[PDB]
């Protein structure tokens, strides 16, 4: 049909599995178990076009990290995501998207750069802040709660429109 193969990347306890769950199970993970690299599928439509997401939830945490970026080169775009009521996380994107662009070998990459968390006032960065760092990589900057699920499918379906433009 039409695969789009997602990666998601980005520091430790952010999101990045609650999120890709979220989109392709419908319910929230509670508990925490740090990932190593696992990989789902789904058929959807969006935007008229039936495809295939191939999403690759990958390790946050150094101790697992261990081959991400041989997982990383497959990769056709990123989200790369930050929770928003963690500072480090987000200073930690640049390093992400270098990752990438160093397993891509390419400066032109499809990337969404996802604040998740929303739903926790807690907030450290602010949507501001956020934007101006989407802006100078020239994509688009989302908000997301895999908790209450606001904005799940919004990053993702980005994401897939990012890569066509590519
Ligand atoms: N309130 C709230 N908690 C969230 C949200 N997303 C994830 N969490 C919580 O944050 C913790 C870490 O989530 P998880 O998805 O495992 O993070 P990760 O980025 O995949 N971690 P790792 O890199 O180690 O695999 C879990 O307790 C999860 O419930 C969110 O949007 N809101
Ligand atoms: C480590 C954060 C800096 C952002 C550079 C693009
Ligand atoms: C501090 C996070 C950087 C990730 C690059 C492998
Ligand atoms: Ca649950
Ligand atoms: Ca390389
Ligand atoms: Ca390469
Ligand atoms: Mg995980």
């Amino acid at each position: 049909m039409t695969e789009y193969k997602l990666v998601v990347v980005g520091a430790g306890g952010v999101g990045k599995s609650a999120l890709t769950i979220q989109l392709i199970q419908n319910h929230f993970v509670d508990e925490y178990d740090p990932t190593i690299e696992d990989s789902y599928r789904k058929q959807v439509v969006i935007d008229g076009e039936t495809c295939l997401l191939d999403i690759l939830d990958t390790a946050g945490q150094e101790e697992y990290s261990a081959m991400r970026d041989q997982y990383m080169r497959t990769g056709e775009g990123f989200l790369c995501v930050f929770a928003i009521n963690n500072t480090k996380s987000f200073e930690d994107i640049h390093q992400y998207r270098e990752q990438i662009k160093r397993v891509k070998d390419s400066d032109d990459v499809p990337m969404v750069l996802v604040g998740n968390k929303c739903d926790l006032a807690a907030r450290t960065v602010e949507s501001r802040q956020a934007q101006d760092l989407a802006r100078s990589y020239g994509i688009p900057y989302i908000e997301t709660s895999a908790k209450t699920r606001q904005g799940v499918e919004d990053a993702f379906y980005t994401l897939v429109r990012e890569i066509r433009q590519h």
